[PDB]
């Protein structure tokens, strides 16, 4: 049709579930499934519509390139379960297994390139083999068929992923329902009941859920959750205009980042979804607060964020900090996002695009959207255990959630009950900053 919707679980809300997991978005979808592989049975509740935000409004791609130390691994295994994803659910995702080519800006780009993928080869710190490279001449020429500019050198990453948004995170939704994860939509959790340390209940507006373990997953709104149960998470509202247009016969294929902000990718159907590299950063309460935070990220003058003035500020200002779980909370009344792409924004980076590669100067334009993150200070992910609350965990704060999905359900489960982390939690951890 345009989009794809994931029919959530019918009938009366349940009296007690094992697990409570506030969020249908694919951190919440995945960390759903991972529990149940461990035993548990899961509910989870979601205010909207399955994948509705975050998880439905991605770029698309999996790559473990220029990232640190910190989210290496959990990127490289990310790509890893990804590639038997396909074969697990037994219904295509759209992941597949794709290639990216990124043309460095400046000779010091290309050297720290260079330093990135040299280190990374030495010490790799798993037996999955690592397949990225430095390419030239022919191997290059052959990812750039069609290309205006004569691009001399690139870094490839050849087991690069690619998820369409239409599709990825609704399979997983459908998957985890199959194996009986519950899922509940146009439901929000307004928050939890909790007596001498244990929690008892989370509280939806339609009624009460008994439960001792909860899983926070609510992408952007998981800051304002926290917020009403007194834990400070720190996250800041940031946008991006995306766009997705036809594809073509003399279209390149695969992932493609240039200098000049050129940004495709080449979907599971032969259609091309393209961005600039523009984030926007709306101002809001928090940002007056721990904004200086944010500060050493407006350092890099290859950093696209851009600082903006809007309607943000003024509903951040009329957002409660705090509300009792029997009245209307924030999620119900700022349940949809309204939040419009730029497009005269995204107009001049097609324009670019069609220069650049004039395959698509024939391509029409399929959808034009607006994505919100929240990111923390340092752009690592929070998968964290809750101190102030017993039984509670929190997986939410990237970036790069479909890449990390797999990974980061894992480790959350593990903090959840109690097991050896995957990977070192603790650039993970809430109490970090
Ligand atoms: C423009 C853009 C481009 C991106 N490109 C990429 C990419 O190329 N590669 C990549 O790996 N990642 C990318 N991402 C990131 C990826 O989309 C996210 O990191 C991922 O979807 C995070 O999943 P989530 O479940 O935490 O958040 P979401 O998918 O937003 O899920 C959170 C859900 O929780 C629900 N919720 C919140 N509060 C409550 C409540 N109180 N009660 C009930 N429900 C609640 C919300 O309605 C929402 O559906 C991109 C993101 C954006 C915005
Ligand atoms: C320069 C320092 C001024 C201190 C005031 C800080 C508090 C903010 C007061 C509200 C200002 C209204 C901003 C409205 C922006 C919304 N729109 C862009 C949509 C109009
Ligand atoms: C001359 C410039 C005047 C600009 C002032 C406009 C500010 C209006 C913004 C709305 C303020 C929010 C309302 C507070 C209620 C929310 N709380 C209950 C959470 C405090
Ligand atoms: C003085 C106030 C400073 C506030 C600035 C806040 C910065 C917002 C953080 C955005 C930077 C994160 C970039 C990640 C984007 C990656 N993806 C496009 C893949 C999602």
């Amino acid at each position: 049709p345009r989009h794809g919707f994931v029919e959530g679980t019918e009938g009366a809300l349940p009296k007690q579930a094992d697990v409570v997991v506030v969020g249908a978005g694919i951190l919440g979808i995945m960390t759903a499934i991972n529990l149940v592989e461990r035993g548990l049975s899961v509910v989870i509740v979601e205010k909207g519509n399955i994948a509705g935000e975050q998880s439905s409004r991605f770029y698309g791609q999996a790559i473990s390139y220029k990232m640190p130390d910190e989210t290496f691994l959990l990127h490289h295994l990310g790509k890893h379960r990804w590639r038997e994803m396909n074969a697990k659910v037994g219904i295509d995702t759209t992941y597949r297994t794709q290639g990216r080519v990124e043309v460095p800006l400046d000779e010091e780009d290309l050297v720290n390139v260079r330093k990135w993928i040299d280190e990374r080869s030495k010490n790799v710190g798993s037996d999955i083999p690592f397949k990225t490279r430095i390419i030239e001449g022919a191997e290059l020429n052959q990812r750039l068929r069609g290309a205006t500019t004569d691009w001399k050198i690139a870094g490839f990453e050849e087991d690069s992923g690619s998820f369409d948004p239409e599709v990825a995170t609704f399979v997983m939704a459908e998957y985890a329902k199959k194996m009986g994860v519950r899922i509940y939509t146009q439901c929000a959790a307004r928050g939890l009941e909790t007596q001498a340390g244990v929690i008892s209940d989370v509280v939806t507006e339609k009624g009460a859920i008994k439960t001792s373990q909860v899983v926070v997953a609510g992408g952007v709104w998981s800051r304002l959750f926290m917020q009403n149960l007194n834990v400070d998470v720190p996250t800041l509202p940031a946008y991006q205009s995306q766009q997705l247009i036809s594809g073509s016969p003399t279209a390149p294929g695969g992932n493609v980042a240039l200098p000049g902000g050129i940004f495709f990718r080449e979907q599971a159907d032969g259609t091309y979804a393209t961005s600039p590299r523009v984030i926007v950063a709306p101002v809001v309460k928090e940002s007056f607060t721990y904004g200086y935070k944010y500060l050493p990220l407006l350092a890099l003058p290859d950093f696209p964020v851009h600082i903006s003035l809007n309607e943000q500020l003024i509903n951040s200002f009329m957002q409660s900090t705090h509300w009792n779980l029997d009245e209307v909370s924030p999620f119900e009344q700022f349940r949809n996002m309204t939040a419009l792409p730029d497009l005269p924004e995204l107009n001049a980076s097609l324009e670019k695009l069609k220069a650049e590669f004039p395959a698509f100067k024939e391509s029409k334009l399929i959808d034009q959207w607006s994505g919100a993150m929240a990111i923390a200070p340092d752009e690592n992910p929070i998968i964290s255990e809750v101190k102030e609350y017993p039984g509670l965990v929190i997986n939410t704060a990237t970036g790069w959630g479909m890449t990390e999905s797999p990974v980061s359900a894992e480790l959350t489960a593990d903090l959840l009950l109690g097991k050896k982390p995957v990977l070192d939690p603790k650039p993970f951890s809430l109490y970090r900053f």
